[PDB]
């Protein structure tokens, strides 16, 4: 089997991507945001606390009549921008983009944050880390990948993620049209539950490209590219009037500047991020400073290749029993 779902940006600035999803029986279709950084699939519901729903699609389990409460099973997750949610869990059918699982574990929250509320066009998150990171207790559950693994004609899925433009999640294939060039695959830890590599360095603009071993996740659900801060330095350095404000919480730029591209290592391969992917405007509405996109890692203890990054490549995230990442130019 395969599946195939177009990944659309929540806003002018690429913040992030949803993709619709079919949740029940008759379908129930929540636009969710698909995380290879998190491994819980989660959805606003019936449920959910009322004065924290606005404008939300919400799953209704009493509506379907494939859903069945998991009993005594309850989630809770917190995520990297300090954002959480938590609530019970039930088993229903599952369906992206003409793949279907059934007895997928959805997680009904019962309580979310303000930065959920706030947010009306994300009705929950599909994660694509490696299930030893799912939150269900007391038993653990699998992502919609694993479940679907077996079934799919290759065992990977594809991020494709436009910029300030719709993309595609494809499940068990790997589009060949989709991409320039070759595929360059790398090696992935699985030990901190993360699509963790090693890139082999980076370069700012047209400047040479410096050989070091960047430790990192590829992760969807992260908007900005996260990296430490002597290579972030060196990016904003080239940038005029480019300052790092502990007020505003990270490098900010003059909104009339020209942003030079940054390039990543893929092995012997490179990813070139265009500068315009690295605008993300205006740091209040009507301000002449922006924020940028390449932000220190340096507060968070693990580098991250959020979609700033990811979206300036084709995605192969291989979930064979050795794990890998492809990446190619498009």
């Amino acid at each position: 089997s395969t599946g195939s779902a177009t990944t659309t940006p929540i806003d002018s600035l690429d913040d992030a991507y949803i993709t619709p999803v079919q949740i029940g029986t008759p379908a129930q279709t929540l636009n969710l945001d698909f995380d290879t950084g998190s491994s819980d699939l989660w959805v606003f519901s019936s449920e959910t606390t009322a004065s924290e729903v606005d404008g939300q699609t919400i799953y209704t389990p009493s509506k379907s009549t494939t859903a069945k409460l998991l009993s005594g099973a309850t989630w809770s997750i917190s995520y990297g921008d300090g954002s959480s949610s938590s609530g019970d869990v039930y088993t229903d059918t599952v369906s992206v983009g003409g793949l279907t699982v059934t007895g997928q574990a959805v997680e009904s929250a019962k309580k979310v944050s303000s930065s959920f509320t706030e947010d009306s066009t994300i009705d929950g998150l599909l994660g694509l880390a490696f299930s030893t990171l799912n939150t269900v207790s007391p038993t653990q559950q699998k992502t919609f990948f694993d479940n679907a693994k077996a079934s799919l004609d290759s065992p990977v899925f594809t991020a494709d993620l436009g910029y300030h433009a719709p993309g595609t999640y494809n499940f068990g294939f790997i589009d060949t049209t989709a991409y320039t060039g070759s595929i360059t695959y790398t090696a992935v830890s699985t030990k901190q539950g993360f699509w963790e590599w090693t890139s082999t360095g980076y370069a700012v603009g047209s400047g040479t490209f410096k050989s070091t071993s960047i430790d990192g996740i590829a992760d969807t659900g992260t908007t900005l590219l996260y990296l430490p801060a002597t290579v972030v330095s060196a990016y904003w350095a080239q940038v005029s009037g480019a300052k790092s404000s502990s007020s505003v919480g990270g490098y900010v730029f003059p909104c009339s500047a020209t942003l030079p591209s940054f390039t990543f290592g893929v092995g012997s391969a490179r990813i070139v991020i265009p500068g315009d992917y690295i605008d993300f405007g205006p740091i209040s509405t009507g301000s002449s400073s922006c924020f940028g996109g390449i932000q220190s890692s340096a507060g968070i203890g693990i580098n991250i290749f959020g979609d700033v990054a990811l979206k300036a490549a084709f995605v192969v995230f291989n979930g064979a029993t050795t794990p890998t990442l492809g990446f190619a130019s498009k």
